[PDB]
């Protein structure tokens, strides 16, 4: 049976969630990495019931959850925590870098066949490309972008052949989004360009699918985004984060055993548009 | 339940086939549009058994087909059908075979459809670089591959459903240079995925019906064959070579992807182009 590895969630409104709610109809068995600093809220809302109506799949079934882990994108290994392994929101939990959750998940429930990378942090996105500080610039690469190849470094080991792994990216890395800054959008691009290459070398050496969905906006500036997706997308439903679930749920399947490298636009058709009406 | 129109199938060979025994795994309704020089021939084949191993599915499963129609994406409606044509020895005994005319057909049998395969092409000058393609030959890979797409539209629109779904099939020519792809077959393919956004705008804000196309890697089809003046061997050992997953690719991964896009899974996907390749279009350098 098969087991997804989600990093990056934080709570029930974002992609995530929904990717996670359409693979528990396919009856994946669900594993969630936690921010750490909001890894224990998190919990807290679970064991309170908050989550009890947004894990409900159909009539029949809810979402199975088969564990929740505190999980930081900016550590590779243990030997990269600077202080930090001992603040507040932090202390209180262990084996949250990169390499000791592939080997947690490993040693608890064995192989996994499926990854979701579902991060994206840039301290300065309010700030214009051109406002953005190295420091600021860097740590969106590093969280959003490298995250993704340290992600695949580690959990190949831990992974079945013709598994599957997806992450989420924004047509800001393609065409210019003035309010997504930050280095968010150098991010993006980075990200599309990373796929490529991972999926190259996962493909020839291990048999194994990368692809990125290029989402629309979904509010988990996304008022104007969301306004203007509705008024302006080819199709005028609303986007629901089920829509990027049911289509990662399709990439992350043998469905798709020939598409590999791709980044794949799940945003209602408004990326194919020019000049609005 | 689910009705789909196939357009484009002469044998289990190509990516027709496939797409029909994917849809048909997921209890989807079938129905061929066949070219009239292959109907008969095609028709005989089917009727004889010939095709039985094909439909086989797996170890308790075969594909189950609606029907079989004559079909000629050159004709947009009775009136267009030329003289020579329509008293042609293949054509004389067949009728309702223009675009309006199977559409209407297909409705009054069936009622509304909520799928449409547009998976066809042709140009009788494709041995020729495009350089030396000449105006009638590249006319006619456009009017055949290409505007046939707009026109079947056109005229299914309206035995559609809202939330159906439309796809074709493309070729990566159309964005990089395959000097063998000649007579305008890459023009065609080009116009053809430009198009298909522009009527994914039209589509859908109109009547909320998606459409898409697939970029489909080599496939050793009947009409691939026909490309040599061999072409399509070569594309297949150089895909099975260097795209970054080497496995044979097959119809029905084709057939997979079309599925899933036809299906109301991708209600969010529209106007694009999805590669399935084995991902050799991400490539630069062969190594
Ligand atoms: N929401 C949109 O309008 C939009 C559009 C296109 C693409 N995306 C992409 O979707 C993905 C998910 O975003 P979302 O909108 O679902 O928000 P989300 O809250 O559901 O998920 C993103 C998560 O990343 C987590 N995170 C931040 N830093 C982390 C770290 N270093 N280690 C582990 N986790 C960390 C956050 O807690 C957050 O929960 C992002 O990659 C985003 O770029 C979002
Ligand atoms: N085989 C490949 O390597 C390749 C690669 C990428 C895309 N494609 C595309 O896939 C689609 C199917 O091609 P295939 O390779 O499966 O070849 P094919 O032989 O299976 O399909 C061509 C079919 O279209 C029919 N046809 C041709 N002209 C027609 C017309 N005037 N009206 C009605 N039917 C007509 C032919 O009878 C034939 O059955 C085409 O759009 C093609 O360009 C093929
Ligand atoms: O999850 C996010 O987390 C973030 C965290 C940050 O600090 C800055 C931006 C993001 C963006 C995030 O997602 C986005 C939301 C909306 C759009 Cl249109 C695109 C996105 O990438
Ligand atoms: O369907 C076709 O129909 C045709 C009809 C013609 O008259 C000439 C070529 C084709 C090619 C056709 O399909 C292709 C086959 C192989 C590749 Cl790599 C790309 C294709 O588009």
């Amino acid at each position: 049976e098969d087991i997804c590895f989600i990093a990056g969630i934080g709570d029930t409104n974002g992609y995530g969630w929904g990717i996670a709610k359409e693979l528990s109809k396919r009856n994946v068995k669900i594993i969630f990495g936690i921010w750490p600093p909001v890894y224990n809220i998190f919990m807290k809302n679970y064991k309170n019931g908050k989550f009890d109506n947004d894990m409900i799949i159909d009539k029949d079934k809810k979402m199975n959850i088969l564990d929740m882990l505190p999980f930081d994108a900016s550590f590779d290994t243990a030997n990269d925590i600077d202080e930090t392994k001992n603040n507040k929101r932090y202390n209180m939990l262990q084996n949250y870098t990169i390499e000791d959750v592939a080997n947690l998940i490993h040693q608890k429930y064995g192989k996994i066949n499926m990854l979701v990378h579902s991060l994206a942090n840039a301290k300065e996105v309010q700030k214009d490309l051109l406002n953005t500080s190295r420091k600021g610039y860097l740590d969106a690469l590093s969280k959003s972008s490298y995250s993704l190849i340290s992600l695949c470094k580690y959990f190949v080991n831990i992974m079945k052949p013709q598994s599957s792994i997806i992450s989420l990216t924004y047509h800001a890395s393609q065409k210019v989004v003035p309010g997504y800054g930050g280095g968010m959008s150098s991010a993006k691009a980075a990200l599309e360009s990373d796929t490529r290459v991972l999926a190259y070398h996962l493909g020839r050496n291990y048999n194994i699918r990368i692809n990125t969905i290029s989402a629309g906006p979904l509010k988990s500036f996304i008022d104007y985004a969301i306004e203007y997706s509705e008024k302006y997308a080819p199709l005028r439903q609303k986007l629901l984060s089920t829509d990027i679930g049911s289509v990662a749920s399709f990439l992350l399947s043998r469905e798709s055993r020939a598409i590999t490298g791709q980044t794949i636009y799940v945003d209602n058709g408004l990326n194919i548009m020019f000049l609005p009406d």
